[PDB]
């Protein structure tokens, strides 16, 4: 009756991963409104990060996480479980706080420090294996095995919820004291710079506390011809089914500052303050993740073994594609109604969480002989991190601050990617 | 053999990094004042500088933190494993050295608050782990030569002051080559050299992480009746360390406030923000090279033959006489600058050739093991209290630059050193 405590101690590594990677989307507008907005000519919406700057700020963490995964996986055998667990976690608390500090006042200095201190955030987020180190080693007892792997992976949803929650509470707390007219009013005081300079710092520095909690909760606790013919097709299928999942999940959570302001749920950009828009997007993301992410994880836990591993992934990817095409080709009607689009987004997240989001990393575990299981797991993790990379340095460009045509095109490519993942799923049978 | 002094510097790298971390903030207070406390306008007489309260905090918060650290990894910090406390303090040192170079914003209030907080915790990391208690101190190799290496490793503190001056000078010179601007009189805005000063001070403050990391790497590779019997020596050692530390820190921290009054640099409202910092760093580096350092060398050359008692006595006496001569003949130091340079250098020299190598071993050879650790703890606490009153006291008098204030500071420091000379007699040598 107290095993959920154990699941939290197991999945705090994913909790911090989620509220280290998805805490930058709620403040990415602010980092442009404050430091990247010229104080003159007031032409468009409040000036935000440029396409290159936004892509970089979003994706240095994922570049660092892929680098950390590779380096700490190919060199993490001379040491481990304490010396690769007190290093990455301490990094994810030192450079996490450093991400909230600046080397100056220039917009190329604060952004430079932020990118530099998020690269090492990714470095920690990388070679630190959250569950594959502990749970995947045995996977035994044949009693809620998948229902426990999914149970401890459900903490990613809690991480996203907590990211949205801390952003929302910080924005509301700092907003109550300072009220300023919208950007349509005083084009200079809308930035609220003296106080708004200490919100994207608090939101980004709070992420160190989960790293400390994980550190404390874990300190006190006690390729040849043979494999090519055996599982070569299985290996490529397992890698690609995950590579085509991060491209759809990280592009769904990392583009949360563009889709809603285009259609409802948000007051756009140039009719609210700096803090006000941040609070609005934080509330939108938090509500969508609460309705979409967490119930998906719970249903996966409840029905992982009743359904299995083939049919669940198949239906998850097919419904990915169907609901995404609905969110696509029927774009105008969703811009008309501010509720059908929200329902569609929530169900996309729900079927992501219920679908292959919590299954792709288990395929390497329950496949291949133990002689090479670690190598295939590492290569699949590399494929997934490359998927995240192309999610952040990819479709993100196709969506950011663009017209209606570009957003619809990006949704079309995302639906095509999910359908391609659906075709590639029929390569890893479960008996 | 090179391995002898190699092991000496390896053991004393803790003193080196402590000294550098404590004294890197002396040469950049003027840069901070000219950067953040000089508003765009209202230029009347001289470039804006740190407020007296703000400067006192920025200077002495590190010493307050080191007193707190000596208390914490002190009275209730010994019973957690010497490796654990050493590593915790040693990595906190580097973390706060890095954090000191970063800001929580752009306003002067935010930068000052972040600097003060991170310097507080840097001093807190400095304190508690005495760089000499856990080391070879236990091997009391009789009386002869027993203090020889103990004083020899103390030269790392002088080397640390030298390197503080050297790094400040190097970074200021490097940044001055690519950033040339007219002086403060010629122009009141470009004199700051804002987009280069804001980085030179951060870099020179952040450099202090490297010595802490090197020390961590080196150290990680390691395996009532007495109250009445020894009370007089107890009060003697605490008062002597208190007076030595107040004199030493009022002499080291207050160098940026002594030179511009009576030479050795190009005034205050005559040079750029980086050029003034470079000049102050060069002056401090020279006074630490031809001043402090060979004082350490001569003290360790003559520690055993001369002793530790007469050396302390004559060191205090020369402190008093030379500083009194500085105070009385202030007009003559106005006339002649080379004489002032020699006088300051010899003040540092007799500061090193004196109590600076004997007070820190004064608790040793007395206060037997029943209360040895406690006596040393109170003595070090008194010394850091002396440093604190030096930072928040004499520095306040000198910063006013009221001419008579400098003379009053010199007089009170000379009185303090005379008191130290008198109080040296309370402990014998046997």
């Amino acid at each position: 009756m107290y095993h959920m405590k154990a699941i939290v101690i197991a999945g705090m590594g994913f909790f911090t991963d989620a509220y280290d990677l998805f805490c930058i989307s709620t403040v990415s507008k602010l980092l442009g409104r404050l430091y990247y907005q010229p104080d003159g000519s007031t032409d468009s919406k409040p000036g935000a990060l440029s396409k290159t700057a936004n892509n970089m700020v979003i994706g240095v963490a994922l570049v660092g996480t892929l680098m950390g995964q590779l380096v700490f996986g190919y060199f993490g055998d001379k040491l481990g479980r304490k010396r690769v667990y007190g290093v990455t976690l301490i990094l994810m608390a030192a450079c996490a706080i450093g991400s909230g500090l600046s080397f100056g006042s220039s917009r190329k200095a604060v952004i430079g420090t932020l990118c530099f201190f998020r690269f090492w955030l990714g470095f920690g987020i990388g070679g630190d294996y959250p569950l594959s180190a502990t749970i995947m080693s045995e996977y035994s007892n044949k009693k809620t095995r998948g229902a426990f792997i999914a149970a401890v992976f459900a903490m990613q949803g809690v991480g996203i919820i907590f990211a949205g929650l801390v952003s929302m509470i910080v924005s509301s707390i700092f907003l109550t004291y300072n009220k300023a007219p919208s950007y349509k009013g005083n084009h200079d005081l809308s930035r609220q710079m003296p106080a708004a300079d200490y919100v994207w710092r608090i939101v980004l520095m709070i992420g160190a506390f989960p790293a400390l909690a994980t550190f404390y909760w874990r300190m006190k606790m006690p390729l040849s011809m043979e494999f090519a013919r055996r599982h070569g097709l299985h290996l490529i299928g397992t890698t690609t089914t995950w590579f085509l999942l991060d491209i759809a999940f990280y592009s769904q959570n990392l583009t949360q500052k563009d889709i809603f302001p285009a259609m409802g749920l948000i007051s756009g950009a140039a009719e609210v303050n700096a803090l006000t828009e941040m609070f609005q997007i934080s509330k939108a993301s938090f509500l969508v993740a609460l309705l979409g992410t967490f119930p998906g994880y719970w249903v996966t836990v409840a029905l992982i073994d009743k359904m299995g591993r083939y049919m669940i992934q198949l239906i998850g990817f097919f419904m990915m594609s169907m609901f995404m095409l609905a969110m696509g080709i029927l774009y105008d009607y969703l811009k008309t109604h501010h509720f059908l689009f929200g329902l569609l987004y929530a169900l996309t997240f729900f079927f992501a969480n219920f679908g292959p989001n919590s299954t792709t990393f288990v395929l390497p575990a329950e496949l291949f002989p133990t002689r090479v299981r670690s190598t295939c797991h590492a290569i699949s993790a590399a494929a997934g991190k490359a998927g995240a990379i192309v999610a952040a340095f990819g479709i993100q460009k196709l969506t950011y601050n663009s017209q209606v045509k570009s957003i619809k095109k990006a949704l079309i490519i995302l639906s095509i990617t999910n359908m391609l993942g659906f075709f590639f799923t029929f390569l890893v049978p479960e008996t």
